[PDB]
């Protein structure tokens, strides 16, 4: 009924996006909610209290859902700054099929006018999933077919004990749009105004801002003893800011906040002989429930020459093309590394600084202490995390009056009001009811699934690059290797693959 | 969501009772092929929290007008070659509903029969099965007993893509009362 | 869950009709609805019958 849109067309200040997939709904629970738990294996911060139902919702909240390598590359290169405005969703093409399994035999006959039913929610009444990112996107290649996840939400509770606090939802008590096979479902949306994101990378550091040849006017300390006394010791004395001193000259603006983070090596015969992370591993906690902190403030990973020593938790760790489920090692799994940042933000396993301790006196000799965290202060900047292809794009700042600079911490443009999310479900069908009446429940079904596609269309506004800049910059580019094997395509026998992730900060602009 | 089986092979029958020698407990009636479904009951129409967001703010209420409308009828044929089970879906098969505004048949809602709207949405529910009693002495049947074929009225018929509305109004009737009064 | 309305009993003699179980005793309830498949035949014999024909085909809705 529709016509197959996957395409991107380029307006300059804006530019379109369209993608489109094929999609495969089961029928979850046999159409029944459930109470699930923990199963109380004695780790109290380790309990859930929650319900599964059988909605199905599918949700993209990824890049390379809407954004194909190349054009990421075009847009990656060119501009400054991005954000969405509006965006426009339609399915179309449903249709609906019955497996029936005679003795051991597997048939499945198509089916007319047995109704789909699918209703959004723009009034955000509804505990909201994403932003977790679960894995469950649409798939990165167009070609594959993909099922959608069910759905489930979890409450406050005590271990398996649940408060009288906790809430219930029935989500049939929304108004649900009925479809059926011939129909097709739109809605328009629009993205409040919201910054936008930053692509470049400054060109210098903080503390080296200033002019190298003109000393300011400002003094400072120099040195104690003029030498001597020595008990005597001797007046103060005092020179002035200069092109031989960097680190006395005064400036005017603070490096961002700090946490502290475990420095773990590649290399295992540096890392620590005996048992760590966890012994270890830095953390908060509510509840007496310790929350062991995953990717936190933005921060530099490493100094220049080490580049063996990575975050033993911020740095996001996403698994290469099929990577294991479980305890894999190191090789099959991509590490990504932030080294852009070093102009501002702090390296992570590093101290923020050292700050004066003691009150001295003659007989009392200075003391200091390294300090081991820093919150925000007067007089501070700091950088946002890069949101690279495979991660997220927009969270939901949790309503709330509370807010410091809602930006998330897996990067990304925090929304008031997301777009909504959008849940389907199949229309259950009974079995061959029993000719007498039974007070039961009546628990036979007859099993199906359906299938259709789905049209995603975002358009975004850009901003162009006017840099001044003489010399050549540095691009992305995929080069150097002769390898008989070829990134971002298929293998011999079709298996897709990523080889590395892409930082947004490439481009460059002075401070 | 409804289903509706068939009674009875699609014929009437005379029920009375076994005459087990209780003479207080004897009936003569008829059971019917007719399906009715029959709402009366609170917590088909409300949920607990607007029960309770009603109950505490309303001194009085009642009902207005109501609103109905069937949709989205199919029909299913069963058919067992052997022992296997199998259910073909058919087309333009018809089914068949009236009511009556005029309130001529014997009215069998109110003694609180189950068979509501399941309380709960996620649940499907069979539609019970009709029938009727009628004056009689023990077996016997007295010459003042009635009668009826269920035929004999203008039913609407209903086809696959075809739904049905009715608008219905109550009434004046003074408010229910919901509270209680402070002093004896 | 206790019931909604009841129907007052046509008749002459009344007093103050409110019903037992409490509800709204209404003189006009909300009608009944009642519904019914259509009989659909089985295969029928070739030859005349002078029988009623008992034979139907199994289905629901």
């Amino acid at each position: 009924s529709g016509n197959w849109h996957c395409d991107s067309t380029w307006m300059g200040d804006r530019v379109i996006t369209t993608s489109t997939r094929t999609w495969a709904l089961p029928t979850y629970n046999n159409h029944l909610y459930k109470q699930i738990s923990s199963q109380s294996g004695a780790s109290n911060d380790n309990h859930y209290f929650g319900y599964s139902t059988p909605w199905g919702y599918f949700d993209f909240n990824r890049f390379h859902c809407h954004f194909s390598p190349r054009d990421w590359q075009r847009l990656i290169n060119n501009n400054w700054g991005f954000r969405p405005k509006r965006l426009n969703f339609k399915l179309f093409n449903i249709q609906v099929k019955e497996v029936t399994q005679n003795d051991g035999t597997t048939t499945i006959a198509n089916n007319l006018t047995s109704t789909v039913q699918v209703f959004t929610d723009s009034e955000y009444q509804l505990p909201y999933v994403l932003g977790s990112a679960h894995q469950g996107c649409l798939p990165p290649f167009p070609a594959d077919v993909f099922m959608v996840p069910q759905y489930g939400y979890l409450t406050l509770n005590n271990g398996s004990q649940a408060v009288g606090r906790s809430s219930f939802y029935c989500l049939e008590y929304f108004p649900s749009q009925m479809l059926r096979t011939g129909n097709n479902f739109t809605f328009s949306y629009t993205f409040e105004d919201v910054p936008f994101h930053s692509s470049y990378a400054h060109s210098q550091s903080l503390d080296r801002l200033m002019n190298p040849l003109i000393d300011q006017y400002l003094y400072y300390l120099s040195r104690t003893n003029t030498p001597t006394g020595t008990t005597t010791q001797s007046r103060l004395q005092f020179s002035q800011a200069g092109a031989s001193d960097i680190r006395d000259q005064s400036r005017n603006w603070l490096p961002g906040p700090c946490y502290r983070q475990q420095r773990v090596s590649k290399t295992s015969a540096d890392n620590n002989n005996s048992e760590y992370s966890w012994t270890g591993a830095t953390k908060y906690h509510l509840n007496g429930r310790d929350s062991l902190v995953n990717p936190g403030p933005a921060m530099a990973s490493h100094k220049d020459d080490e580049e063996k020593f990575f975050p033993q938790s911020g740095v996001l760790i996403f698994g290469k093309q099929g990577s294991e489920k479980t305890n894999v090692d190191i090789e099959k799994v991509m590490i990504t590394d932030e080294e852009e940042i070093r102009t501002t933000n702090p390296v992570a396993t590093e101290q923020y600084g050292s700050v004066s301790t003691n009150l001295q006196r003659g007989n009392r000799q200075a003391a200091t202490a390294d300090v081991n965290t820093q919150g925000v202060l007067p007089g501070m900047v700091w950088q946002d995390r890069d949101v690279y292809l495979q991660g997220p794009i927009w969270a939901k700042i949790p309503h709330t009056d509370g807010h410091f600079h809602p930006s998330p911490l897996m990067g990304g443009f925090g929304l008031k009001h997301p777009p909504p999310q959008i849940l389907i479900k199949n229309t259950p069908v009974p079995a061959n009811p029993s000719t007498t009446f039974s007070a039961a429940k009546f628990a036979s079904f007859i099993t199906q699934y359906s299938t259709g596609q789905v049209s995603v269309e975002i358009e975004w506004e850009l901003q162009k690059e006017n840099s001044k800049r003489w010399n050549p910059e540095i691009q992305y580019t995929s080069n150097y290797n002769k390898s008989v094997n070829v990134d971002f395509t298929v293998d011999t026998n079709g298996v897709y693959s990523e080889p590395r992730p892409i930082g947004t900060r490439y481009l460059t602009r002075n401070l």
